[PDB]
């Protein structure tokens, strides 16, 4: 029977605050039939996997399991959470050789399915991830400013009083400190900010810079106040996982391999795209302002010399 | 890619009220990403297309139009309304040659899925569209006694006062005139309705057959007063599509082919029944009280004796 | 206790087509904890309530119930769904006298009932229909609401969706005006992921601009469309109505394409007409104004001009 | 207006690991429109503000911020978990007397914000700390719930689910008494689509008694192995909180086992105790009784005599 099909299956990898707290989105929103958890600390993942599996009579069913890189066999979607902490070459190569022993023996399971790629430094590693997997660019996905941009959003339906789900605005470039607001194209229900401004003249130009800079530094704050972030990520986690698993053609930012776009190539940045069941069908190119197109060549620029470093 | 795979698609045979409101319901809930509907009125199903897709900006996507039989060949799930109403071996006669025309063809298509039957009458067909196809036991499905189980319980719940998702009550045998219930079993939060009546006597042994006989009547009823009776069923259907496609082994009371439970062989009844994504994976034996296995036998028998003439 | 006040009640006026298939979407959906169904038929009623409560031992739970105008009293919500149809003599004035009648009917016992929530206007003519439903209750302005463009911007979105490959959700564009004939499409704005349609045909040069010009005729015509083929139009409707009812219920403050009262906004008074708004449960919070190019606003102007017209003349 | 309550607030007092993922679970459901954390660790509340904020864009809207417990004044829900565990040297009463200093601090200043809502108890020991919460709040029996055996519950359903393989959902079966040591299961009523498990077993006798047995003691232990393995056990808890919460948000009147108030029930009295009763907006409106063996009614009294003793001596 066709319909034998009909089970989707996840792999984390990394079962530290980001990638349980995703495991449990995942199972309250009824996300995929299967999960399993792998990590290096095989007590934690089976303790996690019976925690979760205690949830399960109050949403829809799920296996959930302690698992071995040889169970990526017949999975939809692998998902790397498992990032080692901060020169940042340095970071890089020390992730570089944790990653190699992760997609290797997934690899090797016989895995042929998507790649989905969230540990720091996320748009390095999704490249990294591609470059070690051998997989197809549009099959390897990372989560990118997906995180970033919701904080924007949120920031600014905060400030206006409306459904963030009304907001539209991106942050694009490299994950981190290059990243930048775009704000010729942000709006609210299509009146853009600058539009907005003009009818709330209370709203200060250096309200809005002050926003962003709070929003390139939010994880600084979050990790100062209650030692770690992990809610925003794990929640766009699952939204991308969704994406993908329903076939939605949604409209998302994330770091996609650049093949011209904004003038660049042969990275992954951040970007809106296209993303279903086959991985990326679309990156979107936004026209930048010239101010704007500056912050992504230089983001792209200094990514770009340390991967060729690295 | 595996994930290529990840995308669901129904066939829906029949666009009167309950076929549409299926769909409808398919809609709203996010259920599947392709519904093609098939009916001999073509301009009636590319209407209800375009009507269903105008709903879809406020829930999740999908590909939505009027189909052929055609275009069955890839699909996990063929769902089955189209019945002319009313002898009753007539009636049965007259929804073979009908049926008839639609299976083989879906079948001829390459469809290699499971068949979910509701037209009426269910059970009869049900087996009818088992014979037709040459597909397996456990992948023709009928709605059975689904819908009837389901006014049991509100029933029930709205004498109570209790949610009816805490109620827990079925109605067996040959979906029609020679159904019924399974008081034996039936319970509000594992209370038994005889527990329940000891607890509270203002509720008279006479309301509970009322009851009974108002459900077994329920589409008359119903139909007395607007016409015609199709939400019911349509959520019912969404529900057991749900149960295959999200592959939940659920159990939920269906038509399932008898090998031996309840003492009955070579026809489709309705008993709860173990669901998947690879249709029935068990079929539930209650044991019944003599006065409910003689119920039980009869509604059998006399079932038996139409589908052998016919 | 507070608490005793988490209980939703939506009184639906009109249980045909459109009414029924609302209140089935918010049974599905699990949106208010009562609806209670109102109509001159009280048969079709008491059957439609018995349908679709049994569909709920699969969803969340609800009481409902063929209803009277009294039933109002406490509800959060009245939704007022059947406008008596044009009949071919008829001038567009004589449609809005009869369906005032009809309405001023409904309203009077609705308000006498002690009823103090939102009306929530879907009965065609719809924009007109919501002014007269202000004006015959009393209400405050951000208190009636009519469903305006939702429904036509939706069938828009998933027009540009379709032909771009993409989910609807991720496309942004507006139909505004007065719902009907006059409504007109706000490409200025209209954009799949933050780039405008005016962007993407750049990128995409076989878009041919007229086929977007008949992309929205096809929006302005999907009535006619849909009902030549099918009989009615509903399913899109009951949607955008649970939709915005699932707005004001859980209080979102969502922008939503809605028929609102006009205050200055595009140098339009005193009509409701079809612009985003965000709306919680309070109703009505802000008019946002799209600042349109001069041929939008001229199409603006013009809907907004024929539609003052006739209710000007309607009330006199 | 009266949609002016259409506006649910729950204030959470504990930013644990259980608190904060109760939260967590609110927002991915949507299930109220407003959380106020209250904590002795402000920059802690504070950062997880922000941080489930974060998650809203792809929810529905929420206003999250750290709270104080005078934010409780018009709060729907008041929903209480951080007890002060166990330390090696000390008695159950040293427990008890402990956390009721900590509760008493809490509860006194949340009852003088005005806050008129239900409480809803998950601090360890839950059963005693429901009472307590009673005792010291003043409010009616029915507007103070413990979580009871909900958990247990749960993962009694999720282990006879996987040993059968079918959805948990289709597994009906209790744990009562009180939560902790003295729990016990109600085999003869607990089902699979109705078919007992006492049937069940008959039908296939490869599922040994003492399989069913140890099934029940893991179920008992089963926060020890989840301690043992990771730390802490907070998931089945926040997500059992959240299912509760919604119970009574949206006026269900399901059934639940939760920790509610005796009165001659099973023989019992004047304590709160672990049985399935029906819950809605109102709080508790049954408490069901289920008829018990001699063998499963002995394990209650029991369980309810060394609760009693216990509270008794607590409060003198
Ligand atoms: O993906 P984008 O560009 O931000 O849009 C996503 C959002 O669009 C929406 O459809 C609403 O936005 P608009 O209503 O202005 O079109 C939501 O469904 C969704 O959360
Ligand atoms: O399928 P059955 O036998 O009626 O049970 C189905 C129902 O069981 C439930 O889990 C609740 O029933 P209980 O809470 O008494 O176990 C619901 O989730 C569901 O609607």
């Amino acid at each position: 029977s066709i319909t034998d099909k009909d089970h989707q299956k996840v792999i984390l990898v990394g079962d530290g605050a980001v990638g349980s707290s995703y495991a449990y989105a995942m199972v309250l929103q009824g996300i995929a039939q299967e999960i399993g958890i792998v990590d290096i600390f095989k007590d934690k993942t089976k303790g996690d996997a019976i925690d979760l599996s205690n949830a399960l009579p109050f949403t829809s069913p799920k296996k959930i399991y302690s698992a071995e890189y040889s169970d990526a066999k017949d999975a939809d979607l692998v998902v790397i959470t498992a990032g080692a902490p901060q020169t940042r070459l340095d970071l890089v190569n020390k992730n570089l050789k944790i990653l190699k022993s992760i997609v290797d023996p997934i690899v090797d399971s016989g895995f042929n399915g998507i790649f989905l790629v969230a540990a720091n430094p996320v748009d390095i590693l999704t490249y990294a991830t591609w470059k070690l997997s051998g997989f197809p660019k549009n099959r390897v996905v990372g989560s990118g400013t997906s995180l970033d941009t919701a904080r924007f959003r949120q920031s600014i339906a905060e400030m206006v009083n409306v459904d963030a789900r009304s907001v539209h605005a991106y942050i694009m470039g490299e994950h981190g400190d290059t990243e930048f607001p775009v704000w010729s194209h942000a709006n609210i229900g299509g009146v853009t900010i600058a539009e907005w401004v003009k009818a709330h003249p209370e709203i200060k130009e250096d309200k809005l810079v002050k926003m962003f800079e709070d929003v390139r530094d939010a994880a600084y704050e979050i990790i100062k106040l209650k030692g770690a972030t992990f809610y925003g990520i794990a929640t766009a986690l699952a939204r991308i996982s969704k994406a993908i698993l329903n076939d939605e053609n949604a409209v998302l930012p994330l770091s996609v391999y650049m093949d011209g776009q904004y003038g660049l190539n042969d990275i992954y940045i951040g970007t809106p795209a296209v993303i279903n069941r086959n991985g990326i069908q679309n990156i979107l190119e936004i026209p930048l302002t010239d101010h704007e197109e500056e912050s992504m060549q230089k983001s792209a620029s200094q990514l770009k010399k340390v991967l060729t470093d690295a």
